[PDB]
């Protein structure tokens, strides 16, 4: 029993990261193989970070301008590209410590465990979200840049997210680990901002089956309803549109508890326009949307 | 910016985690130099775990009872001890992972990261707290037991918590590393309620700082209270009394806020009496009290180990 915000073990990412230098821009990188990868604005300077042009900056730069830091042993670099907003410095070592990984973009609603390092070592770990406006509700201080999200799958390692920048609000934004953005955001020094957040309806079902797995159930109802009239309530709320896929996600979990997802949706329409009247739901005020249907069975399964 | 349950990197732990196994129960063990921990009621069997003795139960053990597996290599167990509720196994074999560690008793309101463990492999990461009912806020199944907690100081790991039960309601109980239960609990397969709780005021206090520094004001306001005024709405609230020792402990974050402890203290009697009106700090409803004064500093400034 019991619901916690748990992050995957760290260990086989702790043993990627690096430092990365250039001029005197220091960041993280992420060591695989023989390939460490990093934010390529790790070759700005501060009054260029305005408008950078990356081309011209890195044509400007030899392998031995990299300086590349594996605990206190210097790894050599042989090489560098640039892909999208990522460097990757080839090393003449393979990393020995290399997990299973892969490269995945994760969608909207996702989550993921982030490792936040300063100076190649690594500060803690939690769980993120990503937002539907493509932002995640991250903590990361300067120096942070590089640190990555991953998901683990048996042993296998699936990074998602590797950390750029933090907005006016105080939510972040960065790339996958082929350099892409995720949302309309760019490694420039610029106004830039993705306001108006929605709730991630899903995860907020998946949520409210796991409360009914620990026991909670003060908030289950007798009635129900239809996909169409759970939505009216929810856009109306700001929440994601509902859809079958959705609902066929959560079959695990309604199999498990007995109670059919529009049944929950009847529980959730109340939940919204009634509020929780001063009680709580696994700990918490609010309805929580950062847990995936697959973080709920995870956590209670094991 | 922002402000996360963060846990300290597991790396050093999962080095030491283990695998257990003394007739058909198995469980987490912890490998740190040539001696391996575990909960002792590994050693019990269904007719037995209600009333045990555990001395007599380990007189009728022998080492090759013990089955010791870390990773994929198996562990020669060359000697076994008891103490408290903790079972030591010594190994042929010093666990060549073993990081600078320390075995430490916290007090209630500290927090600490748990590794989650099954079969002597990790799960997951979480941050945790002991309550002032010495009962932790868990997240547990079956397997679990042997899972540690933890923090870590530059290198050192300090061993704090190794798992042992779920309570009736669903929290948890546990021991130190030298084996002994926080709080009243033992480890029989009886029913032991959770006393009354009550919350954690000097980390409430050090959770509105994190606020504060992460540009959530709205629950400031320009009075201070005294000490004493401050404890009479604490105790009403069930909130633990406000010492010196705590207001001390706040220094370093009033220091970086501008805002001395008894100012912070106003705001908390406010929110504690007129409640926050439908608005949220740090993304909650509620006040949260999870965090120490230590856990904000390391957090806003990017300690690593
Ligand atoms: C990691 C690298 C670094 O520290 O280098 C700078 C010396 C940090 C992580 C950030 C730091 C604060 N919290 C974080 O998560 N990344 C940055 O600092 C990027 C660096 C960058 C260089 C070249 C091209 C693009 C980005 N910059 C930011 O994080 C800025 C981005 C910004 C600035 C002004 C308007 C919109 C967006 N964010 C920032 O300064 C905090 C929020 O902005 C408030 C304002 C105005
Ligand atoms: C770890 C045991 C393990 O890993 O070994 C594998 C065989 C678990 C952790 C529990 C499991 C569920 N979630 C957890 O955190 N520990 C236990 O199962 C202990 C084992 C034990 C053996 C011998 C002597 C003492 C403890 N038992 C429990 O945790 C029971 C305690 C109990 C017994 C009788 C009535 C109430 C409570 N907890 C339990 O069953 C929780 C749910 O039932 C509540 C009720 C009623």
């Amino acid at each position: 029993s019991g619901f916690r915000k748990m992050a995957f073990p760290s260990g086989k990412v702790e043993g990627c990261m690096v430092q990365v230098t250039c001029g005197t821009t220091t960041l993280n990188g992420l060591w695989l193989d023989d390939v460490v990868y990093c934010p390529r604005h790790v070759i700005c300077t501060s009054e260029d970070m305005l408008n950078p042009n990356y081309e011209d900056l890195l044509i400007r730069k030899s392998n031995h301008n990299f300086l590349v830091q594996a605990g206190n042993v210097q790894l050599r670099v042989i090489g560098h590209s640039m892909q999208n907003c990522v460097l990757k410095l080839k090393v003449d070592t393979a990393n020995p410590k290399t997990p299973k990984y892969k490269f995945v973009r994760i969608q909207p609603g996702q989550t993921f465990s982030v490792l936040a390092c300063y100076n190649g070592s690594p500060s803690g770990v939690y769980q993120c979200a990503m937002r539907p406006n493509f932002t995640i509700k991250g903590s990361f201080l300067n120096g942070s840049c590089g640190s990555v999200g991953f998901n683990i799958d048996y042993d296998c390692v699936s990074f998602c997210y590797m950390h750029h920048m933090e907005l006016p609000t105080g939510v972040h934004a960065g790339t996958d680990l082929e350099g892409n953005f995720y949302g309309p955001f760019v490694d420039r020094q610029t106004a830039q901002a993705a306001g108006t957040d929605t709730t991630i309806t899903v995860n907020v079902l998946a949520w409210l089956y796991a409360a009914v797995i620990n026991g909670d159930r003060w908030f289950l109802n007798r009635f129900t309803t239809t996909l169409n009239d759970f939505n009216l309530v929810a856009m109306k709320y700001n929440y994601e549109p509902l859809t079958q896929d959705h609902v066929d996600i959560l079959g695990p979990l309604s199999a498990q508890t007995g109670i059919a997802v529009l049944d929950m949706c009847a529980s959730l329409k109340e939940l919204l326009q009634n509020g929780m009247n001063g009680r709580t739901i696994l700990g918490s005020a609010l309805l929580e949307d950062e847990f995936t249907p697959f973080d709920v069975v995870r956590q209670c399964s094991g």
